[PDB]
C-alpha cells in the first residue's frame, strides 16, 4: 500500500541512475562487458548503498555499470523506454528525467567517459534515442515524460554542447538544462563554460536547474540563483544556513527538488537534525518529492512519502499541495502545465 496512491509528479530523477539490474545484466553480457556480479540481486547489492560512502565511493558505482550501457544505441532507447515504465508503477503521471548525454556516447565527447574504447555514438544522437524511448513510453505506459540535459561540474567544455542540444531537441522531450556533479569543486559554479552555457540557456528560452546545496554550502546556491539564473535547486538543503537568502528565494517561490531518502543515505542530510523537507514543509516552501537515484538507493517513489509519512508525520494535504508546486514549478508549456494541473486537480479532488 502507498503512502500516497494518488498520481504523482517528479522533477528530479537520474536515466542513469534508474536502469533495471536485469536489463543492466542483459547488455553486458550481449556485448561481453564485465559486470561485478552475474546475478540480478546481487547486482543491486553492489550497485546499492545502505549507509553513506565517500564521493569516491559512490562515484565509482556508475563505473560498474554504466559501460555495459554507454555506446550502445539499443540499450540507450531500452533504458529510457523501461524508465517510463518505473514511474508508471510509481504511480507518476508527469516526470522530467535528467541525464548526461555525453556519458552515453563514445564517440566525439574528448574524455570518453567510462575508459570505454572510441566508437561511434554521438551525444546528439544519444538524445534522440532517449527521446524515442521515452515517447514510446509515454505511448504505451500512459505518462507524460519530459527530459533535462545535465551539464557536469567538472567537464565545463561540454555545456555549451549540452545547452544546444536542449534548444536542437525542445519540446520533443527536452524542456531544461541542468548542472549536476560534484559540488564541493571550488569555483565549479563559476566555471565560466557553466556560466556561458546557462547565460545561452536564458537567451534561448530553455529552462534551468543547477544541482545546489546538497553537500555545498550556501554560497553554490546563491552563485546558481544569481549568476546561473536557475529556475528551481537540486536538494538546496544548505540554503537554511544563509537565512537571507533562504528568506529571499522564499519570497520569490523557488522551487527545491528535494530528495529525502537520498539526502539520508549519502549523508548529505545528518539523522540528528531537523530534516530540510520538515521545515520546508513548516515553513510552506515550493517543493517536490523526488527518488534521484532509484537503483543506487534501492528505492521507489513509494520510499520517500513512506518516509516522510511515517517518519516525519506528512499528511495527504501536504503531498497534494507538495505535487500541485510541482506541477507549478514543472518546465512544460503553460498549456500543457495547466492540463497537468487540471488532471491533479481533480484526482485530488
Ligand atoms: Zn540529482
Amino acid at each position: 500500500t502507498p503512502a500516497f496512491d494518488k498520481p504523482k509528479v517528479e522533477l528530479h530523477v537520474h536515466l542513469d541512475g534508474a536502469i533495471k539490474p536485469e536489463t543492466i545484466l542483459y547488455y553486458g553480457k550481449r556485448r561481453g562487458i564485465a559486470l561485478p556480479a552475474d546475478t540480478p540481486e546481487e547486482l543491486q547489492n553492489i550497485i546499492g548503498m545502505d549507509k553513506p560512502l565517500t564521493l569516491p565511493d559512490f562515484l565509482a558505482k556508475f563505473d560498474y555499470y554504466m559501460p555495459a550501457i554507454a555506446g550502445c544505441r539499443d540499450a540507450i532507447k531500452r533504458i529510457a523506454y523501461e524508465f517510463v515504465e518505473m514511474k508508471a508503477k510509481d504511480g507518476v503521471v508527469y516526470v522530467e528525467v535528467r541525464y548526461s548525454p555525453h556519458l552515453l556516447a563514445n564517440s566525439k565527447v574528448e574524455p570518453i567517459p567510462w575508459n570505454q574504447a572510441e566508437g561511434d555514438l554521438t551525444p546528439d544522437e544519444v538524445v534522440s534515442l532517449v527521446n524515442q524511448g521515452l515517447q514510446e513510453g509515454e505511448r504505451d505506459f500512459g505518462v507524460k515524460v519530459r527530459s533535462i540535459l545535465c551539464c557536469m561540474r567538472h567537464q565545463p567544455s561540454w555545456s555549451s554542447e549540452v545547452v544546444e542540444l536542449c534548444k536542437k531537441y525542445r519540446e520533443q522531450t527536452v524542456v531544461a538544462i541542468d548542472l549536476a556533479g560534484d559540488e564541493t569543486i571550488e569555483g565549479s559554479s563559476l566555471f565560466p563554460g557553466h556560466v556561458q552555457a546557462y547565460a545561452e540557456a536564458v537567451k534561448s528560452g530553455v529552462h534551468r536547474t543547477v544541482h545546489a546545496g546538497e553537500v555545498g554550502s550556501a554560497n553554490v546556491v546563491k552563485e546558481a540563483v544569481d549568476t546561473l539564473k536557475t529556475e528551481r535547486l537540486g536538494h538546496g538543503y544548505h540554503t537554511l544556513e544563509d537565512t537571507t537568502l533562504y528568506n529571499r528565494l522564499r519570497q520569490e517561490n523557488m522551487h527545491f527538488e528535494i530528495c529525502p531518502w537520498s539526502s539520508y543515505l549519502t549523508g548529505a542530510w545528518k539523522p540528528d537534525t531537523e530534516h530540510a523537507v520538515i521545515r520546508f514543509k513548516n515553513d510552506q516552501v515550493n517543493y517536490s518529492l523526488n527518488t534521484d537515484d532509484p537503483l543506487i538507493f534501492k528505492s521507489t517513489l513509494d520510499t520517500d512519502y513512506q518516509m516522510t509519512k511515517k517518519d516525519m508525520g506528512f499528511t495527504e494535504e501536504e503531498f497534494k499541495r507538495l505535487n500541485i508546486n510541482a506541477a507549478k514549478s514543472s518546465f512544460l508549456p503553460e498549456d500543457e502545465k495547466k492540463e497537468l494541473l487540471d488532471l491533479l486537480y481533480k484526482a485530488y479532488r
